[PDB]
């Protein structure tokens, strides 16, 4: 989904869900779920899966039994999303195409989830273990799972999630608290939106920074090894005047035209 | 000959022409001539030339008329120097298979100095001229003729005239004058020496320095495109990371591992 | 010509004479020459002669043998600038009615050129003897 955080909406009532889910898709989120310890969640779910199962992946939270599953399906429910892993929820939340996102706090749930056929995983509660905790999931999890921040993920602490390795994050109570209104909901989902893509932005800034600044490494050591290759023939080169002639070239002020750049290079040939 | 430099003996007498060629010999010079105007030349250059000729480029200095070098020829004489330019003498000093290095002052003066075959010029005096004057006089000059100062030139200021263009130069009354010490000879010789050495020593220094120099404007230029050519394809790199990358490198300070450095650049293409 | 200012683009080549000579044009300078050290002059003046000939006097620098002005005349070239007085050089450039200018750098030498038939006289290198030498020799000379 084209951004990936999940809104969740935990104790939204069946009358305020279709205003609430509106305000979070409308302000950029295209993944929604309401939790199954909502009141009256039979009525709220095939309600929004209705609107906005065409414009948002729709689906469900805290879902703890298979006979669940089998019910959200015939809902319509696209996605599940779990407190914890259970593996036969989420073997049969595969088993009807949806998507699956279960929640699993140490390395071995997460193996076991995997083995059930979890193509993403949420680390729940994130907050008690913090991005570094994810960042060393990471490095023994295989490449191409999508890891999930959940727990105390705000649009302040969001970017530090995303650099640990996190390809999204689920939003609850710092998104929606049961009774809040409309309005604090468009707030809450601009915020992390804004959060997300300025962070997400911030990110690729860096890694452009990071691709650029090697290059120069590379040269450096280009430059370095030939000139101990020229000491070999006995000739020493001036290095700051090296320097200085990268630096002027580059900002547009070579005090060399490039005929003379070119002539000299073959009369150093010579 | 090896080092470009004429030592000029004006005034010497014939009981101490070998004493103070074999100072100046001795010091590193391996041209020398006695001027015309010398008292008795006609007994120490044949002395020189036998003592000498075998050891440096020995000649005459002063040499005003044909029947002088046709003289000059049967004593052994190998080196015609003058303080004019008068054809005769250059061509049949030439059709000896004498060197003749004639005196000129101006342009006009030069060009038929080379028309009567001389295959350098001596420049007399370059003192009141100065050592712009041989580089104006160079940018018309054939390229392998071969530019002598003399007139005024000191240890100090040696130099300047090599760096002005001059292949060399002859040293006379700073280096020798008429009743002088044969210690004072040596003295001033061993300092025209080390001036030219240390002076040429410092000019091949700054021509690698600049050799070394443009290299690097090559690569900033390359860098500078480059640059432009990813622009367009919408990537912007950080420029100070890239010159902090070559600058490190350089320094066997990158911190990033060679490895690491291939591994980006590979990444980067993608 | 009406401005007495002379361009002279020592070692342009012919890939770039066209441009830097409407340069020189265009600012207001009406004689040009490239000198015959430059490299493959022979290309280069016979083309500024056909693009500029007529909006500028245009010829050529360094003419050192008599066979170059037989040469340069057939290209076109209307002027010739020299760095020393050759009489021959001189006597030839003006048998074919073009523009010399000489260059000299002692009395002596002046007066060789205007024997050999020069109307102009180029005093080189001019900053080794500044400007008081000029009015000196301007003493003398016609």
């Amino acid at each position: 989904t084209k951004l990936p955080l999940i809104a969740i909406l935990r104790g939204i009532t069946p009358d305020e869900a279709l205003a609430h889910v509106g305000a979070v898709i409308d302000a950029g989120f295209d993944a929604v779920e309401i939790p199954l310890n909502s009141p009256q969640w039979e009525q709220s779910i095939p309600a929004i899966v209705d609107a906005y199962g065409d414009k948002a992946l729709i689906g469900a939270g805290t879902v703890l039994k298979p006979e669940q599953v089998d019910a959200l399906a015939r809902m319509g429910c696209q996605l599940i999303v779990t407190p914890n892993i259970h593996s036969e929820v989420i073997r049969r939340a595969v088993g009807y195409g949806m998507t699956v996102c279960p929640g699993c706090a140490t390395a071995t749930e997460a193996f076991t989830a995997l083995e059930a056929g979890a193509q993403a995983l949420k680390i729940f509660p994130s907050s008690a273990f913090g991005p570094q905790y994810i960042k060393a999931l990471k490095a023994v999890l295989p490449s191409d799972i999508a890891v999930f921040a959940v727990g105390g993920v705000t649009p302040e602490n969001l970017a530090q999630w995303i650099d640990a390795g996190c390809a999204g994050a689920g939003l609850g109570s710092d998104l929606y608290r049961a009774g809040q209104s409309v309005e604090r909901t468009a707030q809450q989902a601009a915020a992390f939106v804004k959060a997300y893509r300025e962070a997400q932005k911030q990110k690729e800034q860096r890694q452009d920074q990071k691709s650029a600044y090697a290059l120069g490494a590379s040269l450096g050591r280009y430059m370095e090894n030939s000139l101990k290759e020229q000491e070999k023939l006995g000739i020493k080169l001036d290095k700051d005047q090296l320097i200085a002639g990268v630096q002027d070239a580059f900002a547009d002020k070579s005090k060399l035209s490039d005929q003379e750049i070119e002539q000299t290079l073959q009369a150093f040939e010579a």
